[PDB]
């Protein structure tokens, strides 16, 4: 599996456990990411702050 | 341990273990914190990112 950087053009395989992309915005500007990477669990997503996961190759 | 929250005009004293207060904020918009609450050990940020700890009365 590979997940995008935060910076798009740049990506990493996850390291075993971790099957998950996921992306970090806050509420205000959803299209504006500050945080991407692998993770094991989606992170529980709050009001201002919210967690996108897919299980696809660089779709974070 | 007095800890503020998303809503400073409320507050709720930081339960056990978690032993500090935090702000979280995007570095692009210092004064608009996203998170508050209680927190174990104060999160890592990054360049968009930021968390801000802190052990005092009612600090964050």
């Amino acid at each position: 599996l590979k997940c995008n950087k935060l910076v798009p053009l740049f990506y990493k395989t996850c390291p075993a456990g971790k099957n998950l992309c996921y992306k970090m915005f806050m509420v205000a500007t959803p299209k504006v990411p500050v945080k991407r990477g692998c993770i094991d669990v989606c992170p529980k997503s709050s009001l201002l702050v919210k967690y996108v996961c897919c299980n696809t190759d660089r779709c974070n």
